[PDB]
């Protein structure tokens, strides 16, 4: 259906869904703000960026084949939005004093995922299952980000390394992340990555 | 044996919700105390994290809404329901002494949109989503159930919540479940504040 986004003017916890929209080829406005983002789907309104994930995911069929992996895709995602709110924390309430110590515990941080590939057909497909699902764009966004904070921080991970490799050409989510909608907006709104 | 087993401390905490669930669903189901969580074993598949283990069941019991859009709007409703728990569960470890008064004034302002959701489904007459029980009435129910202990009466400035609260917890599973030792003998929380 007719699709609108309302976000801060960052990349931040919208930055998954709209790797989502352009990889799966759909259309989107964005409305610019100065719990978020707001989206729209015809007549439906939705907030906060997991359940707007775990719809797109109902709709597109980004969720898994059956319920058993629909419930993998939702412990993926969980992993991935823990992360991330340790990132968030950091990001806004303690860079300075922080960082050092976020990027100690960091290989630590991602090792589950790398793992977590290894049992998936060698780490060739998606994060579960046969076929992409939202968690598979919520863990690349995560990934990219890190990278930003700690060039490198894939390096001592090949499947993790492949798997942003892969994702990040496919041929509509390439382009999108090479586009100046995503490139020239900021990670966060506070200058800090 | 069972095809479920909940492993958790030995509290109502994050786990309160699934087992009403469980109960009020007439399902069978093995308790595993420990001194993430809770963890959950539906046969050969292990989940971690309330939620997804709500949203799990939800699935198979169908307790999901009856379609896509529902889905959404149980999902949001959850949502609710886990910022309001994440503040009551900051206030109980955190700040109970000097916090309480404070939460308790906010209290109101924090009801009023689940109370607003129920007016506009039939007349707050069935559940907080569509007219069949999905995973969001149980999480919800516990929350008001565990606000009502913190602030006594703090339902009495909401006539639907109050009615929704009387009618769920008067099914005939959830209510003997409710007055069951194995929910009344365990602690809302860990510290021993309430
Ligand atoms: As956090
Ligand atoms: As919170």
């Amino acid at each position: 259906p007719p699709y609108t986004v309302v976000y801060f003017p960052v990349r931040g916890r919208c930055a998954a869904l709209r790797m989502l929209l352009a990889d799966q080829g759909q259309s989107w406005k964005e409305e610019v703000v100065t719990q978020l983002p707001k989206f729209q789907d015809g007549d439906l309104t939705l907030y906060q960026s997991n359940t707007i994930l775990r719809h797109l995911g109902r709709t597109l069929g980004l969720y898994g084949k059956d319920q058993q992996e629909a419930a993998l895709v939702d412990m993926v995602n969980d992993g991935v939005e823990d992360l991330r709110c340790k990132y968030i924390s950091l990001i806004y309430t303690n860079y300075e004093a922080g960082k050092d110590d976020y990027v100690k515990a960091l290989p630590g941080q991602l090792k589950p995922f790398e793992t977590l590939l290894s049992q998936n057909q060698g780490g060739k497909t998606f994060i579960v299952g046969d076929q992409i699902s939202f968690a598979d764009y919520n863990l690349l966004d995560l990934l990219l980000i890190h990278e930003v904070l700690a060039p490198g921080c894939l390096d001592a991970f090949p499947l993790l390394s492949a798997y942003v490799g892969r994702l990040s050409a496919r041929p509509k989510l390439k382009a999108f992340l090479a586009s100046p909608e995503y490139v020239n907006l900021p990670i966060n709104g506070n200058g800090k990555q």
